[PDB]
């Protein structure tokens, strides 16, 4: 069960050390969240929430920020860029 991430997101897990272009969603979501701790977007003094709107993320979310406690804005995403 591969998708193939679009170029924003396939950027984005290469960014995070993964190699490919297909990938289970399990994979996109580990590398995903390996993202977001190697661009240090996560804050240190708030470990669930991601300042993201400087970063590619932010862009593909539409969103300046999200909270991982109530992670809403990915849902959407997820399905526009994934094929
Ligand atoms: C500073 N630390 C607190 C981070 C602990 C990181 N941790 C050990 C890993 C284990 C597998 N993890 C994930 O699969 C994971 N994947 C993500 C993908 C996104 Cl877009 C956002 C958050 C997470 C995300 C994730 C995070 C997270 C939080 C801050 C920075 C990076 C990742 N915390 C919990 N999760 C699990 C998770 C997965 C999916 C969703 Cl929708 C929400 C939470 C997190
Ligand atoms: C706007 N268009 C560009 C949309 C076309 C989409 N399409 C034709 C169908 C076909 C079947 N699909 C899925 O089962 C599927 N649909 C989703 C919708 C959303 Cl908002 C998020 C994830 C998935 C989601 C999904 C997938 C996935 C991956 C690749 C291709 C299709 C689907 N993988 C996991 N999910 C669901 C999901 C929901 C929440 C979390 Cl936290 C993680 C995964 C997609």
């Amino acid at each position: 069960n591969q998708v193939r991430p679009k170029l924003p997101l396939l950027k984005i897990l290469h960014a995070a050390g993964a190699q490919g272009e297909m990938f289970t969603v399990k994979e996109v979501m580990h590398y995903l969240g390996q993202y977001i701790m190697v661009k240090q977007l996560y804050d240190q003094q708030e470990q669930h929430m991601v300042y993201c709107g400087g970063d590619l993320l932010g862009e593909l979310l539409g969103r300046q920020s999200f909270s991982v406690k109530d992670p809403s804005p990915l849902y959407d995403m997820l399905r526009k860029n994934l094929v």
